[PDB]
């Protein structure tokens, strides 16, 4: 009936899915209409594995395809596509208008999420199956926001991070509980909660969720936000590793003070992401993605650790560079695979398109998978944007 | 097994769901057949919902799209996508030949209803599922239509509006009884019966169905329709707000006399919509949309109350703008999303695309539903109809 | 379980269900691929019906696109599109090679059958589901060939009829009796057999098949044959009526001679169709279509009688033009929908388009089922072969 | 529940099902993104066929599509389309990243699996449903590659033949047997054993499996691996006949010694297949495909045999030319359509396309089934590449 966690399949390592490059078709010449999107993310059914993104109402080619650089606007909307099907116009399903967004399947419903209306004054709506079945609006007027990757739901409950509030200082985090797209309970992040953009959240066993998310403003280690499903309590922490793992960062093990010490740099970030092994009472092994700059995003290096990630400094054990430091890598993001017999949790990347500042900007969705013991190859997107009609 | 109505889920102002907005796609470069189209609106099962609109058996761009103009003609046919997938040759489903439309799920099969013929003999055919199980003929000869929005059914019975006669005089309105797309019975509609175009139905309570129409001759006050499904009866009435919501009106609260009384203007006029909160017994809130513009079909302005309609000449109340007064806005429409534990109305925005005068037309539809408790945004289409190839 | 015949729903004329029209979307600037095609037909299961035809691995617009004129050919395919789909290359889909064809749905499986090979040893492979299950090899060796319209299946068995031999003269047909797409019996066509290519079949009552034919050699009148499940026999006749249905044809009522006379003309021909109103017993009605002309394939005329067809040489009672004598009308085929609660049949007419002799090809579809009391309104295609790019 | 081999539907011979051509709508004027590719293959579920192929992420026409020619880059992936798609871009979809494939379905869910990584240090990666279940990496650190046609699946047990090593020498394949895509099981193949290449296998009873396969140094005999599932154990063979399968070879008969003996030659080959009549106790006739010429990869002659092709150097019995010596003819794959009552196997051609050396590269895919007494027709192109844009 409802969905809740497994034990995952074991493995040691990542290695790669597939991968998506729909503006591979978009050269002269070519016959497709490619739609062009970021903040892709993939959430999955006991059916089907869907991915999901945010777009701009347009196809590239085209004449409007200018816009797909602006992160928030009138066009944008949370649209899915079948994962394996090419990001194009006929395959592409629109679910919700808005400008950030979030999804995840309970065992019976889909519930989509996302964020629409001007920055003071935005609404989270929340779609269940076909229904908007639940409202959420700004409370801190200040650009209400989400996830960009699923939602996590166990028991027929969902829970969605959301945070409003600057994107220099304090924002404030919240957990939504969800029961068929209504919200049913806020919960209140205690512990380090002064910031936690664009979490990316998996089970960690059977009743906890952990969220690995964005610090925009105080500090490169990234905040931990840990969820007690049974409880219904949220704790906030930062990730102490000396391999810290936002961008832009100092170099590693550079920042002195305790665990929970900002930093004196901080200022920016990126959405990141992480996967696990776990049985039904403990997470066993992470797995991480950083860029390979430390000033730049471009580039995707893998990492694990068996330690507490939330307790320990110690360094994170080298996987190997999944995509070299020459190519774009913007947001990577969380997710997992349902089964039958056992769960499955995997890294998207975002590998970035852009003809430069505020001028035509989508990706490449490359995919790895908690599976086998050792990297297998990187990937790379061989798009030139120059080329795009 | 049959589709009946439930309780609403708890709303209190109408929110963005999505927006579809085919053209975008077919500016310069552009890679797609997408299709020109009028009169849309929205139907749905418990599976799924589905967008139906007119066609003009042509795509854009093309070289025949200019007739797309054109109310009646032998090329238009009743089309229908799934909701949320854009609007392109491959996603089109063709259903019947004709010009005026209308869809309805009754739980097991879908109704599919149009008018097709000349102006003087027109013939209503009504497909079940698979099959034309129901022709109703022209009764006055002069122009047989429908709602172009979905029907409403209960119980295993359909029920649809029509109108036949002159556009600029007297028309009487009937209300067909479908089952398994067979007529078996027409209704009378009395009281105030001399006009009612293109009427938006919803039920509004578990055995009720109420209809906001429109009258092209007579008043700027839109006729209301109400349906006994037990008794088998229907009575006609003017809405009294003293907020009038056809296009083109005079100045609110501005026409003298009864309820009932027309008014001294009352010629031409729009297909409008509404929304509404109910329990099984009665409904508890009305949530209508009337243009900005008073002359012009402009703009999009959302009101509520929860008055008798009927009985009350009070203004209504004010939501907000959806859509600005400088962007043109046509046809409205009501909908209704089944849900297993409560139901939802919406009200869907048909956005005009046109390059002028008996030149290429087209729309974007936006859709806002019941839900929450305020206005999240208005609606643009960033379409300019002389970027259209 | 299996498929069997039901009474028809209540009809006394035909009606316009819906067309297809594909090559609409191959006009200049516009971005469809279309498929070219030709002797089109629909067949239907209880879940869905679909628009078969034989294509030429080809799209319009395209540069292979100038063999569409031929009838036979390596490339030529039996694809198949969802009913309302529109035919582009994305919807389609192949089911067998071949160069005439015909299909038909069991209620466990579909059967489809196609003719492969050269003209002097031709071979009918029916496959049922996904696999090639049946093999009929060429027995006159001169180009066996079979209905292009749908097959009748009935209790589990399938009757198809085939014909092989000169196409100026004398050839037998023979039905094909199959079982899981196997041919497990041959019925000998006894009386009037020495003719009958293409036929349009459906069945009269629980247990008996009628089909109308083409007779390419001897006469202007349509052969009939009528097959006995029950027994397992079958047997032509000559269609009596003084309304010939063939073209080209005499003056109506001007064959001199009995009902089985052929005529002192007769030569040429073309594929036609007739739709009826049965009970579980017997046919109370008959509808037929033929051109406008007597010597070209232009316009469609529905008649209807009810008389035996051969026993009466009435003349049919005329039911309109469905479409016009300026516009080219080449096969039509006979259909039927089943329905839960009735069965109801149908007639497609191939509006013919064309650049000329040895020229592009293909066609529009226009449907009309049995329902109502009057014809609706003629059909047009509005397409002009020129404008194709 | 599980898959398992049954009696095959009675053949005697190959006879044509269809033909897929996709960049025939590659043309000047053409509307359509088709999809290059090289190793296609078909594999089946008892509810669809599909066919998978090997991309390279671009369409053509498109500026991307010059790199077709290469077998191994990041760029390409397993895809697939429903069997009887045209092989367009909106119709594919993508299952893994790889380079050298193969799939097959279990009774309840699909296993897909591809090599990916550089050449000296490839992962297999096995996909069961929508999970990486499976992992085994490179063991000879030489191009670890598969079969390029389906695996087979008995009891909830799939068979699949990889090969590592030298492509000009010793390179031992290896047997993994799969449970829901985890590797369960090596088998260690004896017998004669240096080589065997892309595997075409199918089951010759209950309980058996034979592959005939490709030795790329050492023989123009080609390979053949009987795999006793009961058992566990495989052991490896030379095909006896005098008709040696391999391109290029020496003149049938030519080589002198045993049936295990090489030859002098034996340089180079390609891909080979099979088709097969068995009870469920033992097969009972074979059919072979080889090219026309003794040289070139062109033409494609069927052959068929009761006698042991492990056994007996008995020269094969010519069924006939089912592509002209003319025509590109390159791989050829085995694949078995499952059925309620009987199954049945089919040999598809890689017609090969091509602009020359380190040019533009794709394919047409005609398929043949057991069925039958005689070759129905032989299968064209009708495909030129200068005209492809
Ligand atoms: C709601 C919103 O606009 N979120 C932004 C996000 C945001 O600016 C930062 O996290 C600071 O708050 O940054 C960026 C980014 O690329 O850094 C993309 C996101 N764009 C979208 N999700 N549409
Ligand atoms: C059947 C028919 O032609 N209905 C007309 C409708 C009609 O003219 C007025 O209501 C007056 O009767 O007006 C208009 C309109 O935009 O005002 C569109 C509709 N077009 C279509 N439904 N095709
Ligand atoms: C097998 C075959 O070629 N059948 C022909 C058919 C035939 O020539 C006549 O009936 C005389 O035998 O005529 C024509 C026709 O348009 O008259 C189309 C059919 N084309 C196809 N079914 N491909
Ligand atoms: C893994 C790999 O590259 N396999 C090659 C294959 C291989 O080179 C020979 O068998 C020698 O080992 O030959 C060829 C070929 O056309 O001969 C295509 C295959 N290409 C692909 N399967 N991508
Ligand atoms: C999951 O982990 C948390 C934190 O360690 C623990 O408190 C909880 O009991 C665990 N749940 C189960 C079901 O073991
Ligand atoms: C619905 O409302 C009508 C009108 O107020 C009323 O007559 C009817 O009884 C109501 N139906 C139910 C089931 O309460
Ligand atoms: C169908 O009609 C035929 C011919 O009139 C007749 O012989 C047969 O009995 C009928 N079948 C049934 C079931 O009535
Ligand atoms: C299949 O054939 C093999 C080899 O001849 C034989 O050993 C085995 O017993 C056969 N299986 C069955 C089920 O007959
Ligand atoms: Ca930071
Ligand atoms: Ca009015
Ligand atoms: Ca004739
Ligand atoms: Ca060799």
């Amino acid at each position: 009936e409802w969905r809740f966690p497994k034990s995952t399949c074991p493995g040691r390592s990542l290695q790669k899915m597939l991968q998506l490059n729909p503006h591979r078709h978009a050269t002269a010449g070519s016959q497709a209409a490619t739609i062009p999107n970021r903040e892709p993310f993939i959430s999955c059914s006991q059916d089907e594995c869907r991915l999901f993104t945010l777009d701009h109402d347009v196809s590239t080619p085209g004449a409007y395809d200018g816009i797909t650089w602006e992160d928030r606007s009138k066009r944008r909307r949370l649209v899915s596509f079948p994962l394996g099907s090419e990001l194009t116009l006929d395959n592409m399903k629109v679910h919700l208008s808005g400008w950030s967004g979030t999804a995840c399947h309970d065992g019976k419903e889909w519930t989509y999420a996302t964020v629409n209306g001007p920055d003071n004054s935005a609404v989270m709506r929340l779609k269940y199956g076909d229904q908007i079945r639940g409202s959420f609006p700004s409370y801190a007027n200040n650009i209400l926001r989400t996830q960009e990757s699923e939602c996590v739901c166990i028991d027929g409950k969902c829970y969605i991070i959301v945070i409003d509030g600057p994107a220099g200082g304090t924002a404030t985090p919240k957990v939504l509980v969800t029961r068929e797209g209504e919200v049913t309970s806020e919960i209140i992040v205690t512990g380090r909660n002064k910031m936690g953009e664009e979490c990316s959240c998996l089970a960690t066993n059977r009743t906890w969720i952990e969220c690995l998310c964005r610090d925009n403003a105080f500090s490169a280690k990234r905040p931990i936000i840990r969820i007690d499903t049974v409880a219904g309590t949220a704790r906030g922490y930062l990730m102490c590793s000396d391999t810290y793992l936002d961008t832009p960062r100092p170099a590693d093990g550079s920042i002195t003070g305790s665990c929970e010490t900002d930093g004196t740099s901080g200022g920016g970030g990126v959405k990141g992401a992480f996967a696990l092994s776990r049985t039904t009472e403990a997470t066993t092994e992470r797995f991480y993605v950083r860029t390979v700059s430390s000033s730049a995003r471009s580039g995707a290096v893998f990492y694990k650790t068996t330690d507490d990630p939330t307790e320990s400094n110690n360094p994170l054990t080298l996987i190997g560079t999944a995509v070299g430091g020459a190519i774009p890598m913007w947001y990577s993001f969380s997710f997992e695979i349902p089964g039958k017999v056992c769960d499955q949790t995997c890294i998207g990347l975002e590998m970035g398109l852009t003809m430069g500042h505020q001028l035509w900007t989508s990706n490449s969705v490359a995919v790895y998978c908690v599976i086998g013991d050792n990297l297998d190859w990187d990937s790379t997107t061989d798009v030139v944007p120059a080329d795009i009609v």
